[PDB]
């Protein structure tokens, strides 16, 4: 199949804007089909040594093969700039949803986390760390259901994520591991069910500061089975998380009570549960 141009497009309105790429709603006029282009400028990646991270965006996103992440269906490039055509997540990023109506209520909290697990198992068995997951990078497709995405910063078995979801060993011993991740799905689970991330405060330092000392509470009212698992993943010491390896991996996480209701075999099959 021959290379697509920016001609073959019809381009609209700008569904993210990130320090490296802008993603573009972009129609093609062959196919009437809708993607969502992401849009790196050369001389800036360049100029900011970013050529490592764009390279290996592309790379891991081919390797990927799974309803729950965002697709890579083609690339091409112009003299000025690269155009990765991705999958179009109507309903946009979960943060949206999570701000939109305050807490989630313990059934869709249980399938959402549901979803993010079995993606993260999916991605762990490819030997790939995703260094950055949160709310703003779990989109929503039309039928409900989650792609994650934005992967220039994996590391596939020097970057720190957003600050609060940070884990404690990118903090101390400078490491990021499979673990690493299961940090960051505890600080969202907390989210999804208080409507705030466990570790915030004024500025990036003071975050820090409560993460490495593992501060923070439950609110009265959250999900009691919930908060076990929470406490089960944000542990300091990375080797006893729910779900890595030297805990034996996804089959205890899956087998934990707070899931006892969820069918893990087919979930994008499912309908998810209403967003109220
Ligand atoms: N860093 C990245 O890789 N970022 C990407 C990658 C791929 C990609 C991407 C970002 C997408 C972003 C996106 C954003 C949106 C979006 C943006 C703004 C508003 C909306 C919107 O109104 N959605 C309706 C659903 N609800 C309605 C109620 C309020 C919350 C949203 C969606 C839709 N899709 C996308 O569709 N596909």
């Amino acid at each position: 199949p021959r290379k697509k141009r920016p001609e073959d497009f019809k381009f609209g309105k700008i569904l993210g804007e990130g320090s490296f790429s802008t993603v573009v709603l972009a129609r093609e006029l062959a196919t009437s089909r809708e993607y969502a282009i992401k849009i790196l400028e050369k001389r800036h990646i360049i100029k900011e040594n970013k050529v490592p991270y764009v390279t290996r965006e592309r790379d891991v996103m081919s390797r990927l093969d799974h309803p729950f992440f965002v697709k890579l269906y083609f690339t091409f490039q112009d003299d000025e700039k690269l155009y990765f055509g991705l999958s179009y997540a109507k309903n946009g990023e979960l943060l949206k949803y999570i701000r939109k109506i305050g807490s989630f209520d313990e059934t869709c909290t249980r399938f959402y986390t549901a979803e993010i697990v079995s993606a993260l198992e999916y991605l762990h068995g490819k030997g790939i760390i995703h260094r950055d997951l949160k709310p703003e990078n779990i989109l929503l497709n039309e039928d409900m259901h989650i792609q994650i995405t934005d992967f220039g910063t994996a590391k596939v078995l020097s970057f720190v994520g957003t600050a609060q979801y940070v884990s404690p060993e990118l903090l101390t011993e400078k490491s990021a591991c499979k673990s690493s991740d299961l940090w960051a799905l505890g600080c969202i689970i907390y989210q999804l069910v208080a409507g705030l991330p466990p570790f915030r405060a004024g500025n990036e330092y003071l975050i820090f500061q409560k993460i490495i000392k593992l501060e923070y509470d439950f609110p009265e009212k959250f999900f009691p089975k919930a908060r076990d698992l929470v406490e089960k993943l944000l542990v300091l010491d990375a080797t006893k998380r729910l779900g890595c390896e030297e805990m034996e991996g996804y089959g205890p996480l899956k087998a934990h009570p707070f899931f006892e209701s969820v069918t893990w075999e087919n979930l994008h099959q499912q309908t998810p549960p209403k967003l109220t």
